[PDB]
């Protein structure tokens, strides 16, 4: 089937729930060998995890899950990830090698619906000061963090900084890490790195920079320990709905720009290079 329609309509249908799919978890999935998932199959297993209860955070195919002694129970139904790559296929008429870029499919089932898996595979209180850990993670990011009394929390493009208020006036440092590090996604899109304002001229006013920013911080906050604020979204799910509708492949590239941001901030504050 269209996998880009299937993933978009279990995505319209979460949302039109009032629950969009990457707000589930309030755990990042995992595959068999430890890695994570990344894009838009981390949004869809978090869904898939909500919706039917599940607690592990590793999914494996059939074979992987046998390979390890586990067996899918009967009646398990598994779910479906995407794999995008190249393959090379040839001209006909000449026999010309050309790789074409393709969309495929995969099922995969959670742990909790295996039986015989090795036992491996069966939030930080914060209170109200600033936190050092959180902290030099922020600072490591690179971003320029200025705090006023001004009681709004926003990433200035033009002077490329991020607005902070007072720690003390959220009675939450929670609340606080989990606002910086969402301007901090926004601001992992400024033109000198991952310049999503240039590439992405939203002329249809479809909020999509809102959009990755939302998903990149449910990402970013599940690898921190901290719980994302979707409070400050409700003005843009309609448009998000329309855009969804308009564009079966609109939700992939959002989570794939939502990841990248993500992975701007750790890897800058892991000093990572080539």
């Amino acid at each position: 089937f269209d996998l880009y329609q299937h993933v978009t309509d279990r995505i319209i249908a979460s949302i039109e729930a009032g629950t969009p799919a990457w707000r589930k978890p309030w755990q990042m999935p995992l595959r068999s060998n430890g890695e994570a998932y990344r894009g838009i199959n981390v949004v869809m297993l978090w869904l898939t995890a909500a919706e039917k209860g599940y607690r592990s955070a590793y999914w494996f195919t059939y074979r992987q899950a046998k390979e390890l002694g586990g067996q899918v129970r009967k009646g398990e139904k598994g779910s479906t990830v995407v794999k995008f790559g190249t393959i090379e296929r040839e001209d006909e008429q000449t026999g010309e090698e050309k790789k074409i870029p393709y969309l495929k499919g995969y099922t995969v089932f959670n742990a909790d619906q295996i039986d015989g898996l090795p036992e491996q595979y069966h939030a930080r209180d914060l209170g109200t000061a600033a936190d050092p850990e959180l902290d030099a993670f922020f600072a490591a990011t690179g971003a320029d963090i200025r705090t006023s009394s001004e009681p709004r929390a926003y990433y200035n493009p033009t002077g490329d900084y991020i607005h902070m208020p007072p720690i003390a006036t959220f009675h939450s440092a929670a609340g606080y890490y989990a606002t910086l590090a969402h301007e901090a996604t926004h601001w992992t899109g400024h033109k000198s790195r991952l310049d999503r304002f240039s590439r992405f001229s939203d002329r249809k006013s479809y909020a999509f920079e809102e959009l990755i920013a939302e998903i990149g911080n449910c990402m970013l906050c599940a690898s921190l320990g901290l719980i994302p604020d979707f409070d400050q979204s409700a003005a843009y799910v309609q448009s998000w709905l329309r855009a969804l509708k308009d564009d079966k492949r609109l939700i992939f590239k959002a989570a794939t720009e939502a990841q990248k941001a993500a992975d701007l901030l750790q890897e800058n504050a892991a000093n990572f290079q080539r």
